[PDB]
């Protein structure tokens, strides 16, 4: 699994351990153990939703497989709870994308998961 | 719809308003009201387009639905027009990835588009 | 086709000439002229790859075609030896996700390549 976030929220509202919080939740959400869990956060960003400046994120999970309808509703509950309560981000000012990775197309140690 | 610009133009070379620019025209040309359009624009990137260090842009748009050959067309003529004119980024330097995303595949307030 | 790479490393351990190199290999592993290449690398990333904050990667290669089985395989083993050699990042702690993009979802210079 592997999840991204852009915010225009400087890098000293991130929490420290916010990284680790991430991995530990998204890894029980999917049903993966953590260490293929790979985290990117990406503060101080120039960035608009809606035309405002106000806190906001852009950001994707990436999982080859574990992506679905329900699922994918439940992911953002738990990622738009965290960016909220961890960044001060509205919910409605943050954009997730998903991606059903097909394991063919995930490189990793010399080699795919094909 | 959400739009990122990833450039090697210094960000003093990104005209105050250019956010707001962006979401404005993206919204006419997709049809979408403004508050839907996020933007995100990354300056001073380590970047190469043809092995040259000449100014260039790697930018994606992502839309559910409001996607497709003719869409697609004139978004390169209006993006192209657009970092040409206010980032003076050459237009056969950028390269645009269009996704058309599904409903359940982007997450926003809690929840889904599905 | 177009390689980006996002990493924790430092951007003084980015050789230089590393642009050049991705370029290079990645025009005569993927068998397009090095005018259609464009290199894109983001060091000083705040990442974790398993919950720990070792050297890590996270890198896309898109590309209208030239994406399959094998060759993502072969893509893999060119990039992780790369990425291990001139960063000195661990082949077992970069992902790759591999696009074969649509040529009418790829704009460039005012129009797109379908």
């Amino acid at each position: 699994g592997m999840f991204i976030v852009n915010t225009n929220v400087p890098r000293a509202s991130v929490p420290d351990g916010f990284l680790s919080e991430l991995t530990q939740q998204l890894a029980q959400a999917t049903g993966k153990p953590p260490q293929y869990i790979a985290v990117h956060v990406v503060p101080d960003q120039l960035m608009a939703f809606g035309g405002s400046s106000e806190p906001c994120a852009l950001c994707s999970l990436h999982s080859i497989g574990k992506i679905g309808g329900a699922q994918n509703r439940s992911y953002s509950k738990l990622l738009c709870g965290l960016l909220a309560e961890r960044l001060r981000i509205s919910p409605d000012r943050v954009y997730i994308n998903y991606y059903d990775m097909n394991a063919a197309n995930v490189g990793w140690n010399n080699s795919t998961f094909a």
